[PDB]
């Protein structure tokens, strides 16, 4: 075999053997991992080329994810895609967006809240265009369709409907749960879509809030976070045994705005039929709905009337049935 060869020498030839072993290791996870970033970065051009914006935005997200945690570069995947091709369909996409994420960016910072919101509309951006330098090379331009042309509102929703999706169910813009509020402004978004009143002005102004006037946040005419309105069965607390901490002091009108509020947060997190058809049902299941349904005047009591809270309550689901229905 090696016959005679040292103690010594083995030792050496043992370990100048080990490098070239992890050399060799390394060269295949390396050829592995791009192999699989490869299909990745695929599956995000597919839903590109399918006009679908809330996936390919996704599937992009996967790819950077993946690219990230594997300490990988668009130069180094670059050679492994000199194979496929990005439509000019696509790269007319790719610029709407860019367009779109990049005004939504600089609208989303108002005097009441200029960090989260704008800095999550370039998260995306960002990272859209990584999907895209990991193929275009540095010195190339894109070649985009100047006839195909999205809607810059679809473009948009789809933005939101992203956002919505990856951030946490404890992720704040100004004063509001980011779901709730991104879920919000799809709506008013789509609104526009539907009464064909879409426009540079109109838009700017929907991307330019965080909803801080809660007598149209949350569509309860009389929401306010103090005395509020008067009565003759206040809504309280007690009476009941389920209701969380929090709604103590809590006082009739400045309450069910309060309750309303969690409401509109908790019904955010719904992410199809079922699983919003439960989020309902587990609310209307609980104490302080009841405490909405309530009266808070003779009148509207001894006739039974579907209160406001409850009349608002209803709302907000059907937005976000909706906010859902076209998801699909």
């Amino acid at each position: 075999p090696l016959g005679s060869m040292p103690y010594s020498d083995a030792k050496a030839m043992l370990d100048e053997v080990a490098k070239i072993r992890e050399l060799g290791v390394q060269r295949v996870t390396r050829i592995e991992n791009l192999e699989n970033a490869k299909k990745l970065w695929d599956n995000a051009n597919s839903m590109l080329e399918k006009g679908n914006i809330s996936g390919y935005l996704k599937a992009a997200n996967e790819l950077h994810k993946f690219m990230k945690e594997k300490n990988l570069k668009e130069d180094d995947l670059r050679p492994e895609l000199s194979d496929k091709t990005i439509s000019p369909k696509g790269y007319a996409i790719l610029q709407s967006l860019w367009g779109a994420a990049s005004d939504y960016s600089r609208a989303a910072a108002t005097l009441t809240e200029s960090t989260v919101e704008p800095g999550l509309v370039s998260a995306v951006n960002k990272m859209s265009a990584f999907f895209m330098d990991c193929k275009l090379s540095p010195n190339e331009r894109a070649t985009p369709d100047p006839d195909f042309k999205v809607g810059k509102s679809k473009i948009l929703v789809g933005i939101m409907q992203f956002i919505k999706d990856v951030a946490d169910p404890t992720s704040k813009i100004w004063m509001h749960n980011t779901k709730a509020l991104m879920n919000h402004k799809i709506a008013a978004i789509q609104k526009l879509e539907r009464s064909n009143n879409v426009n540079d002005e109109t838009l700017e102004s929907v991307l330019s809030s965080k909803g801080e006037n809660l007598s149209e946040y949350l569509s309860y005419k009389y929401a306010t976070k103090d005395e509020g309105r008067e009565h003759r069965y206040t809504a309280s607390t007690e009476n009941f045994k389920n209701v969380k901490e929090k709604y103590q002091q809590m006082r009739g009108d400045a309450l069910k705005t309060e309750i309303l509020a969690d409401f509109k947060d908790k019904l955010a997190e719904a992410t199809d039929e079922q699983s919003l058809k439960q989020i309902v049902a587990e609310l209307k299941s609980k104490d302080e709905y009841r405490i909405l349904a309530k009266g808070q005047g003779l009148t509207t009591q001894l006739l039974g009337l579907k209160t406001s809270s409850v009349s608002s309550f209803e709302k907000m689901v059907e937005e976000t049935r909706e906010s859902i229905k076209s998801q699909e």
